[PDB]
Formats: C-alpha cells, structure tokens, sequence
C-alpha cells in the first residue's frame, strides 16, 4: 500500500539522518534549530533555516516522497552555512561532510529508493484519480 511503502521510505531516510548524518564528528551545530537567544544574528542572516532534528521532524510527517526533495533540505544546511560562517569554514568542511554521507548512504539505497519513489508517485495519482471521479459522482 501507498502508507507501507511512504513509512518504509520515511524509514529509510529516517536511519540516513540518525546512523550516518548524525554521526559526523562534530556534526553538533547541525543536529538541532539555532537558538535564537544564544545567536541572535542568525535568523537576521538565515531566511530558510534547516537542521537535522527539522528533517526528522519532516520524515515523521511524510514530508519527502523524493529522494530530491530531501536532499534539497539536506542541501539547505550546508547553503546556510556557506552563507553564514563562510565557504571555508571549519563549521562548512562540517556541513559539507554531513551531505557527502548522505548522497553515499542514498547511493547504497537507490534501487529501493528509487522504486519506492515510483510506486508512491504511482499510488498518489491513482488516489488523486479515483477522489476526483468521486467528487464528481
Ligand atoms: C551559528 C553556528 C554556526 O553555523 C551553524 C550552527 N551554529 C550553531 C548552532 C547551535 C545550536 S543551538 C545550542 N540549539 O543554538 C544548534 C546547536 N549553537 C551554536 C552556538 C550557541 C551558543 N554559543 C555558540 N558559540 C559558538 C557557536 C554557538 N552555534
């Protein structure tokens, strides 16, 4: 079904953040929203903030039924930091680590990825067909 295979995928990127993401040395500034009574200047700076608790957050809700919609949040997180501390940063060699295990680890997962990509996409019209041939009965 189209909630067996979005709860397989959400699982999936789920372990990608926590077994390997999360577990770049020193990946701390990353794991959680910047507070803004700590770094005030931030959310002056970062108009699109992203963080590794949010994309949790997001797998939890189903946010992602792409690989490519994932990896633009993913993505997000080194963005703000090129743009905040700087493209050679300590903080960005950081940033850019914890991309660089994902795009691996979803390498390692792409057959199933991809077929679960497919079959939600395929799943989700089909239901957006039948609701709409409902509506209209
Ligand atoms: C602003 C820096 C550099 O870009 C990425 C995130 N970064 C963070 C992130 C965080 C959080 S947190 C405690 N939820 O705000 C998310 C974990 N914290 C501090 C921080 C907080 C207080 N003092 C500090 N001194 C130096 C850094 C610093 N920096």
């Amino acid at each position: 079904s189209m909630d067996d295979d979005q709860v397989a995928f959400s699982f999936i990127l789920d372990n990608i953040v926590t077994q390997k993401m999360m577990a770049v040395p020193d990946s701390w500034p990353f794991h959680h929203p910047v507070n803004k009574k700590f770094v005030p200047d931030y959310y002056k700076v970062i108009v699109n903030p992203m963080d590794l608790e949010t994309i949790r957050k997001n797998i939890s809700k189903h946010k992602y039924q792409s690989r490519e919609s994932f990896l633009d949040d993913v993505n997000l997180i080194l963005a703000n930091s090129v743009k905040y501390n700087g493209p050679e940063s300590q903080y960005t060699k950081t940033a850019q680590e914890i991309v660089n295990v994902c795009y691996q680890t979803l390498t390692e997962y792409d057959e199933h990825l991809t077929q679960l990509e497919k079959d939600i996409c395929t799943a989700k019209e089909a239901a957006l067909e039948e609701a709409e041939l409902e509506s209209l009965d």
